[PDB]
C-alpha cells in the first residue's frame, strides 16, 4: 500500500518498493557501501567483498557514491572508477541485490568538495545564477543511469531500480547544502527541483527517492520536528531514511551503552511512526562503528536494539559505510569486518539471524 512518488515507475522499481513494504515486518536487509570496489586489505578484484570474505554472502543492499561524476571525472571522490561501478551495479542487481546511490556533490561556487561550506544552494535552484550548472550536474547522472540499461531484442530498455539518496544529512552543518549554509526553503527548492528534473523533465522511471537526516542533530525530545527540518513533502520522498552513527558508539557520545542502545531503538521507533503516518517505508540508511572497536557490535549494538521494539523493527534495511583501503588511504576507516577483524564472528552470527537478510537469502524482490 505504500506507493511511489513516480506513478509510472518501472515494473521492477514498483516491485522492489512493494516487496520492501512486505518484508520489513519480519526482516532486515543488510547493506554495505562500496562493497565490491575494495576492502581494507585489498583492491582490484572485480568480484570480491570484505562482507562476503567473512560470511560467504554479499550484502543485500549495495551502496555507491557519485561525487565527482558531475565534474566529468572518470572516478569518484574515493577513486572508484565509474565504469567499474556500473559493472558492479549491474552485477549486484543481476543477483537480486538492491542498489542505493548517494552523492557528495562538489561545491559549485568554490570548487571545494561537499565539506566546503561555501554557500551555493541559492545559486543552484531555479532562478539562481548557476541553475544551468545544477542541470548540467544532474545530466551527468542521467547519462550514468543510461549506462546501466540493457536493451532487449525488441528494443525495450531495462534498468536496475535505484534508491537515490541525494542531499543527505541536510540538518547537519557539515555539507554546503546543510543547515547554516542554505536556507530551509532553498533546500526544499533544491530537492523538489531534483525530483522534477529527473522524474518529469528527463523521464527517469527507475528511481526511488530517499530522504536522510542525521540523527546526531535531532533533539530526541522533539524528534519529529527535528526530522522534518527541510522536509520537501510526501510527493517528493519514498523512503524515510536516517543516518545514525551517534547511538552506535560514537566516541564523542558520553551516554552509556545502555542509554545509546535505548536511543537507537527510540530513534527507529519514531522513524517508523513517521513513515507509517506518511505511507512510506523507513530505513537506517547509514550507520556503523568506525574500525569496529566495539565487542559484539552487530548483535549487541545493532540487531538487538532494532529488534527490541515492534515499531523499531519495521525498518526495511540498514547500511553500514565503506571499508576504506588502508594501503591507499593511509589510515584505518571501516564499518564492516574482514577476515581476522575482532567482530568477524559476531558478524557471522548476525548474518545467521533469521531476521537479517544478505543477498543470498533475498526473496525475488523484482517481481
Ligand atoms: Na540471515
Amino acid at each position: 500500500l505504500p506507493a511511489l512518488i513516480d506513478t509510472q515507475a518501472t515494473a521492477e522499481t514498483r516491485a522492489l518498493y512493494r516487496n520492501l513494504a512486505k518484508l520489513r515486518y519480519k526482516h532486515l536487509l543488510f547493506g554495505h557501501e562500496d562493497s565490491l570496489a575494495y576492502g581494507v586489505h585489498w583492491e582490484g578484484d572485480m568480484d570480491r567483498s570484505d562482507v562476503r570474505d567473512v560470511t560467504g554472502a554479499n550484502p543485500a543492499v549495495y551502496g555507491w557514491e557519485l561525487g565527482g561524476l558531475e565534474l566529468g571525472h572518470t572516478a569518484n571522490l574515493d577513486a572508484v572508477n565509474f565504469e567499474k561501478m556500473q559493472h558492479w551495479i549491474k552485477a549486484g542487481y543481476s543477483r537480486g541485490g538492491v542498489i542505493t546511490i548517494s552523492w557528495h556533490v562538489f561545491n559549485p561556487v568554490s570548487g571545494g568538495n561537499s565539506w566546503d561550506k561555501t554557500p551555493a544552494v541559492h545559486e543552484l535552484i531555479p532562478g539562481g545564477a548557476r541553475h544551468a550548472t545544477l542541470k548540467a550536474y544532474l545530466d551527468t547522472f542521467v547519462a550514468f543511469n543510461e549506462g546501466l540499461a540493457d536493451v532487449d531484442a525488441q528494443g525495450n530498455k531495462h534498468y536496475p531500480p535505484i534508491i537515490f539518496r541525494p542531499w543527505h544529512e541536510h540538518n547537519g552543518d557539515w555539507f554546503w547544502w546543510g543547515k547554516g549554509h542554505a536556507s530551509e526553503q532553498d533546500y526544499i527548492a533544491l530537492w523538489r527541483f531534483t525530483v522534477h528534473y529527473l522524474r518529469d523533465e528527463k523521464k527517469l522511471r527507475n528511481l526511488i527517492y530517499a530522504y536522510s537526516p542525521d540523527r546526531s542533530r535531532i533533539d530526541m525530545a522533539n524528534f519529529e520536528a527535528g526530522y522534518l527540518y527541510g522536509y520537501p513533502g510526501d510527493a517528493y520522498v519514498d523512503i524515510i531514511g536516517l543516518d545514525n552513527y551517534w547511538d552506535v558508539g560514537h566516541e564523542a557520545n558520553t551516554a552509556s551503552a545502555d542509554e545509546q542502545k535505548a536511543a537507537l531503538t527510540a530513534s527507529l521507533k519514531q522513524l517508523v511512526q513517521i513513515a507509517r503516518s506518511k505511507g512510506k517505508i523507513a530505513a537506517l540508511t547509514e550507520t556503523g562503528n568506525n574500525r569496529l572497536t566495539i565487542d559484539n557490535f552487530w548483535t549487541e549494538r545493532l540487531l538487538g536494539p532494532i529488534s527490541a521494539d515492534a515499531d523499531a523493527s519495521e525498518i526495511a534495511y540498514v547500511m553500514v559505510w565503506r571499508n576504506a583501503n588502508l594501503a591507499r588511504e593511509k589510515s584505518e576507516q571501516f564499518f564492516a569486518p574482514f577476515p581476522g577483524q575482532a567482530t568477524a564472528d559476531d558478524f557471522k552470527r548476525f548474518y545467521q539471524s533469521e531476521v537479517v537478510l544478505f543477498e543470498d537469502e533475498l526473496p525475488p524482490l523484482y517481481r
